[PDB]
DNA sequence: CGGGCATGCCC
DNA sequence: GGGCATGCCCG
DNA sequence: GGGCATGCCCG
DNA sequence: CGGGCATGCCC
């Protein structure tokens, strides 16, 4: 069955958060809340960043997972182009989402939908801070020939317990492509 | 290593022809540039005048290289995403030349050179025609991620005997597009 | 023996003539007239155009070689270092010891002197398409290499020669091959 | 190549490492990063402390690997210049980074299974009124080298065997090849 | 930092 | 055919 | 000890 | 594009 993208903010208040780096042509990601869309180039840093009201358990964990948007390509699994298949240390050649700088990053090739996905570990933030960053990378560009092909996918963020059972989900739209700051406002002035 | 492009008439006055720029072409010949351009698996009709026929047992090999001496060492290949892909029954998935029509083809992949062609008996040419015609489909466009990259090649059509002995050359850019009568325009219009 | 570097303009007028590319940080490469000095990044196109007054010979060949500038160093031959000698950066035609490339004609040809033990690269002199024949080297060191350069200023000597290796012209200018051409023609303009 | 084991392990004799204390100066050893700081082909000290004397014929191997699991399984080796520069005291062979001074009975090992390079030399214990004993370590590459380390940083694990090779103990720490370990240590340090 | 264009694709 | 979608070369 | 030379990084 | 850091080296 196709993975849920159902809000759901949980008992512990579960919320994304994404830095407003603006659109100028050159920005390496940008984020639009008109869209609930983040726009980044590929294998750039995409940091997104982690909201609770109170903290959640030690062993909690922290899930991303791509699905194409149409629902007459929900079910095809999210997968890089044969071309970026051919890297880093952690992550298997064919995962569209890597985390960076996580050595605790962990992998996982779903046995029953074959369905790609990235956990860390959900750690507390910092003594000033009050929210978590995780740096995404997303390692094909929406236009990819054999692989998205255009089409546009949402990445599913999860908040699990250890059991993996769910506690809290968020998502957004994302377009990988070479100028996120000049596809942002171009998406945004259509919506006119 | 690096094949021959030299123009080479030989005994037979071995040479090439091309039919004769709108948004529309599958493809178009460009004698100024000596350029094909044609799109993804279309035809591709290439002209074989000769002067004298030539014996029979001769074939007629085609193969692409990189028209850049940087690059000219490299294997010319289908990209990996292609390759992945829309045989003719016969027509290895890698090789990017491919012939129509022609059930005598044989797709070679040299065991030394590792470079692919694709070879055809000769046939003369029909009764009422001065020249035979071979239709080539190229399998992946020039700007092809993985594969030709955005480099230009060079197609080298070459007559030969039985035993691969050299018979006559000929060759001509090509350019695998989406719009060959636009690009051959820019190109025409770029010098 | 040093090879001469004496301006010999010859009866064809034999002149070099460079783009005129601007000090922007990023530029590849940049030439600078007040210092007759070419700013490049290592591996990256340096065209060179070769001006005459009238049309050389068929089989007229035209010949780059590099030498230090400073007379302690002139003796040495230049030649890139124990690091960027291991690459693969090939091109399927080039040594790997050779500082300076052509990019882009088949009919380069390579040198390694047997007496000098000096590197040179020679192309067939082919008429202007233009104004001027231009040919496209590439260095593949930076002139601060340890064990190579190792920042000592070369000077690129570019020889006209007939068939037969007669000197038919001569000129050269010096070179920096570095990270930053544009900022380091500032400086050094500075 | 595998990677060697890191995990300090003081063993049955109680081994632990020591350090002397610290912009013109050859080395410097920060205890907040348990990082050494040292100049090429300049001594750099460290001290071997035990609680109880290891048998006759035990030795100490010191062994260079890359700290980013990314690079871990790569030989630290010396960069193409300096093996070429015929620098050699006349017992080290010139692909070696780590050397030992002062001490004749040196031995260097190039592993035939691993291709990593160590320096072995035999323990000796403290002498009358000493508490530890000093092995004079010399690094023949800045971690800055091209070819070499090219910038990354290394570990140098020292183990303690017997004289048939088992592990008695093992500890490690961090180093910084540089121009100037003063003010790279103090720059490192700010950093945090 | 990115202007300008290459190149597939839709109307 | 006009124009948009979308990557990238070189400063 | 400033401070420059110079490869590199970062958007 | 430049700003500026990383880092060997010069006074
Ligand atoms: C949104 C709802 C809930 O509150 C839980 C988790 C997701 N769905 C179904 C049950
Ligand atoms: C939009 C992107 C960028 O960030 C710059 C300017 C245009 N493209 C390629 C490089
Ligand atoms: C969400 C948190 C904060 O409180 C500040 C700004 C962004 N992150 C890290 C620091
Ligand atoms: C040039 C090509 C074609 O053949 C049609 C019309 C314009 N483009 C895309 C489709
Ligand atoms: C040298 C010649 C010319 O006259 C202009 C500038 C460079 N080449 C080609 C065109
Ligand atoms: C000067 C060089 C370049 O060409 C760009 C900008 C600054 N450095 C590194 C990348
Ligand atoms: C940092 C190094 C040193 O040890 C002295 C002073 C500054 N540089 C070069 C020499
Ligand atoms: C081992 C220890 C000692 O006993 C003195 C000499 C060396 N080290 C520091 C002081
Ligand atoms: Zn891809
Ligand atoms: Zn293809
Ligand atoms: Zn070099
Ligand atoms: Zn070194």
């Amino acid at each position: 069955s196709v993975p849920s993208q159902k809000t759901y903010q949980g008992s512990y208040g579960f919320r994304l958060g994404f830095l407003h780096s603006g659109t100028a042509k050159s920005v390496t990601c940008t984020y639009s809340p008109a869209l609930n869309k983040m726009f980044c180039q590929l294998a750039k840093t995409c940091p997104v960043q982690l909201w609770v009201d109170s903290t959640p358990p030690p062993g909690t964990r922290v899930r991303a997972m791509a699905i194409y948007k149409q629902s007459q390509h929900m079910t095809e699994v999210v997968r890089r182009c044969p071309h970026h298949e051919r890297s880093d240390g952690l992550a298997p050649p064919q995962h569209l989402i890597r985390v960076e700088g996580n050595l605790r990053v962990e992998y996982l090739d779903d046995r029953n939908t074959f369905r790609h996905s990235v956990v860390v570990p959900y750690e507390p933030p910092e003594v000033g801070s009050d929210c978590t960053t995780i740096h995404y990378n997303y390692m094909c560009n929406s236009s990819c020939m054999g692989g998205m092909n255009r089409r546009p996918i949402l990445t599913i963020i999860t908040l699990e317990d250890s059991s993996g059972n769910l506690l809290g989900r968020n998502s957004f739209e994302v377009r990988v492509c070479a100028c996120p700051g000049r596809d942002r406002r171009t998406e945004e002035e259509n919506l006119r």
